[PDB]
C-alpha cells in the first residue's frame, strides 16, 4: 500500500485508555467513522465508555446499534459482531463508533480512523490509530498538539 499516519499510546490502566478515547472525542467532528478493533477483552468497551464521556454523554456507554443524542454530537456505537442501511449513519453528523468493523469491511466508508486495541507483555494494552483519509490525518494531528 501507500504509507499511513499513526498515533500509538501504550496505558498501564483502563482510565489511560479512556482519558485517549475522551481527548479523541474532544476534537471528533459529523460525520467521523472510528473503527475499533482488539480481541475479547482488550479494552474496546473501555475505550467506548470514555469516548462516550469526552462527547459529555451521562449514561450508558451492543444491541447491533446504539445512539447518543445528549451530548455535543451523537453518538451511534455499534457492535457488528456478529455477523445495513449502515450508509445513513456513516454520513450521518454524529460519530460512528464501529467495533468489529472488519466484518462488515465491504460496508464501510474508504475514509475512517482505525483504532486497534492490543495486549502488550503485562496487564498493558498498546492502542494504534491509524488515520486512512485527510480528515483523519488532520485529526490525528490535532490530537498530538493537544497530548495533555
Ligand atoms: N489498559 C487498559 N485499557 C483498557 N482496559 C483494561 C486495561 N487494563 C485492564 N483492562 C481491563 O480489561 C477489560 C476490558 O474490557 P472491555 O473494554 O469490555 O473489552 P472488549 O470490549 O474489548 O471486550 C476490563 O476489565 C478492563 O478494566
Ligand atoms: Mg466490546
Amino acid at each position: 500500500s501507500h504509507m499511513v499516519k499513526q498515533l500509538k499510546w501504550r496505558t498501564v490502566n483502563p482510565e489511560e485508555t479512556k482519558a485517549i478515547a475522551k481527548l479523541t472525542a474532544a476534537f471528533a467532528k459529523p460525520g467521523d467513522v472510528l473503527t475499533l478493533e482488539g480481541d475479547l477483552g482488550a479494552g474496546k468497551t473501555t475505550f467506548t465508555k470514555g469516548f462516550a464521556e469526552g462527547l459529555g454523554i451521562t449514561r450508558i456507554v451492543f444491541t447491533i446499534i446504539k445512539e447518543y443524542n445528549d451530548g455535543v454530537l451523537p453518538l451511534y456505537h455499534m457492535d457488528v459482531y456478529r455477523m445495513l442501511g449502515l450508509d445513513e449513519y456513516f454520513h450521518g453528523q454524529g460519530v460512528c463508533l464501529v467495533e468489529w468493523a472488519h466484518l462488515i469491511e465491504e460496508q464501510l466508508p474508504q475514509e475512517r480512523l482505525q483504532i486497534v486495541i492490543k495486549r502488550a507483555g503485562d496487564d498493558e494494552r498498546e492502542i494504534t490509530f491509524t488515520a486512512v483519509g485527510n480528515r483523519y490525518e488532520m485529526l490525528c494531528e490535532e490530537l498530538s498538539r493537544h497530548d495533555n
